[PDB]
């Protein structure tokens, strides 16, 4: 990884962008000459490959953290998967050449940047990447890391440990995916339950649960069984606290959170997903696409109304790019 010749980085490139707060079917633009950002010292420059969706990025759009926002206009995407092209002075972990992956945002809620992963190149603090494992592609790989992560965190902040019970309220999306193989595969719960809808039990069950609960059909928090650990997904937290056992632990991502339970926003963090290499080389922890995905780069609107329906199984993502 000798830096790449300055000029055969580009100063501006393609991207999504919105300059206004509102709807991705109203404000979620093509602009095909936008600045490339700039990197800091601390940070590289990414040839993005693939970038998946998420919530937060159309709840940003609809201005629901604008007190806390960069400004806009706003070249939205958290998550990327790609190569690196330019590495900054105090970069140490990177050399251009290498393939990474990573949520651009420390902090999701609080400055995240204005340039991000829906878009030919973007700038990463070293601290949110990891080396991409060689097994998985960049549609694999950028599928993983928001959603990967804040089911780590979740499971972390409940004391999840071998041999305890979990239910996972939303087993079947973004982060409830996760949140079932991590608690199998890399906490040693002894029995993972979790609620999906009726065509998405068998889903459950093949990522680890072992038990799959229809909530079309019913309630979890009137069965009998308590959980050492529940984990919300859903924004059920008023019911999420009735499956508890005594001295268990409730933690949810969608507030506000009843207490005891407790609401946290992740931090990213590119140690985590090294942390979890090893069960990703393996494939005891997979990653989950949406059958819709890949969406090209040309129908980033159209892959925002199939999230904004709440229906994605596993991840939404954007290839090529
Ligand atoms: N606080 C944080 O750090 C943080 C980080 C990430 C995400 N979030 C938030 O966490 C929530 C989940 O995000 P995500 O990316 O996993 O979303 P997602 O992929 O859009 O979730 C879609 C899935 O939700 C399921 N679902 C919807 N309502 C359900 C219910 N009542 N019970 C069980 N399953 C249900 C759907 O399954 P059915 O079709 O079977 O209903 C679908 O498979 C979002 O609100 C998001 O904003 C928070
Ligand atoms: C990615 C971070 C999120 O944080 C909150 C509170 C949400 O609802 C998100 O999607």
């Amino acid at each position: 990884g000798a830096a790449a010749p300055s000029e055969s980085i580009p100063s501006v490139n393609k991207a999504w962008v919105y300059s206004e707060y509102g709807k991705t079917s109203d404000v979620l633009k093509f602009d095909p000459s936008v600045a490339v950002p700039e990197i800091k010292e601390d940070q590289v420059l990414i040839k993005v490959v693939a970038a998946s969706l998420n919530p937060v990025d159309f709840k940003r759009a609809l201005g629901y953290f604008k007190d806390t926002d960069s400004p806009l206009p706003t070249i939205p995407g958290y998550d990327v998967a790609g190569v690196v092209v330019k590495v900054g002075s105090q970069v140490t972990k990177f050399k251009v050449g290498d393939e990474v992956y990573g949520d651009l945002n420390e902090t999701a809620l609080v400055n995240p940047t204005r340039f991000g992963s829906l878009a030919e190149y973007t700038a990463a603090d070293e601290r949110v990447l990891a080396h991409k494992p060689k097994n998985l592609s960049f549609i694999e790989a950028a599928s993983l890391p928001l959603a990967i992560e804040t089911a780590h965190e979740g499971l972390e902040r409940a004391e999840l440990s071998a041999g305890k019970s979990v239910l996972v309220l939303g087993g079947a999306g973004g982060v409830g995916t996760h949140i079932i193989q991590l608690a199998k595969h890399v906490f040693g719960a002894s029995k993972v339950a979790a609620t999906a809808s009726t065509k998405k039990l068998d889903l459950l069950r093949t990522l680890g649960a072992d038990l799959a609960i229809d909530y079309t059909k019913e309630n979890f928090e009137d069965l009998p069984e308590k959980f050492d650990v529940v984990y919300d997904a859903v924004g059920e937290t008023d019911k999420a606290v009735k499956a508890v056992k005594e001295g268990g632990k409730v933690v949810t991502i969608v507030g506000p959170a009843t207490p005891p339970a407790i609401l946290f926003v992740l931090t990213s963090k590119g140690s985590v997903l090294e942390k979890l290499k090893p069960y990703l080389e393996s494939g005891k922890v997979k990653p989950v696409l949406d059958p819709t995905s890949p969406y090209p780069f040309t129908k980033v609107v159209e892959a925002f109304g199939y999230l904004e329906s709440s229906r994605a199984t596993g991840k939404v993502v954007v290839y090529p790019i």
